């Protein structure tokens, strides 16, 4: 139940994600991400792109059907008024790419949490262009303490939940449509 590990998919829940948050300690902005793979395919880590912030965790390399990966991120350490924003990319054994955006801002006077999930045709690494697509162009979900569902095409669908504060949990389930 640590970031960088995989757990049985059925075990994923907000308690495990709070555990992940608690392990990062006293930092101002941080995120715990759990993504439950119920897609019928194996996922292999590609990379994480950070627009800002960092993780000390390696993406779980192999995520079999029926497993959830756990991951985390935090703001850059130090007197920088910035949050943690980035895109995770996994390659799926059908030849496509699962991409996940998470965005936790510094200033909640003016900005809000967001996330997004998309499947890309072919093998595509996470990068600043992918961030811009996920954030500006592909209808991200607000981290509004609510669940959101969307078909992903490719026979899959996504259902996820993110809270609205600067200690963020993001729980996503990828299932057969
Ligand atoms: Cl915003
Ligand atoms: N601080």
């Amino acid at each position: 139940d640590v970031a960088g590990a995989v757990i049985d998919g059925a075990g994923l829940g907000f308690d495990v994600l709070k555990t992940v948050l608690e392990a990062l300690g006293n930092v101002k902005r941080k995120i715990a991400v759990g993504i439950d793979n119920e897609s019928g395919k194996t996922w292999t880590a590609m990379n994480t792109y950070f627009r800002s912030g960092t993780s000390d965790i390696v993406l779980p390399h192999k995520v079999a059907h029926g497993k959830a990966l756990l991951y985390n991120g935090q703001k850059n350490r130090g007197p920088v008024a910035t949050g943690v924003v980035g895109v995770i990319a996994y390659s799926m054994s059908d030849g496509n790419t699962l991409a996940v955006l998470f965005s936790v801002p510094y200033d909640y006077n003016w900005y809000s949490n967001w996330w997004n999930v998309r499947v890309y045709k072919g093998q595509k690494r996470a990068d600043q262009r992918m961030y811009e697509e996920l954030y500006y162009h592909r209808s991200p979900f607000r981290g509004d303490n609510g669940w959101h569902s969307r078909g992903l095409g490719y026979g899959l669908k996504s259902r996820g939940f993110m809270n609205s504060s600067g200690h963020a949990i993001l729980e996503i389930h990828v299932t057969k449509a």
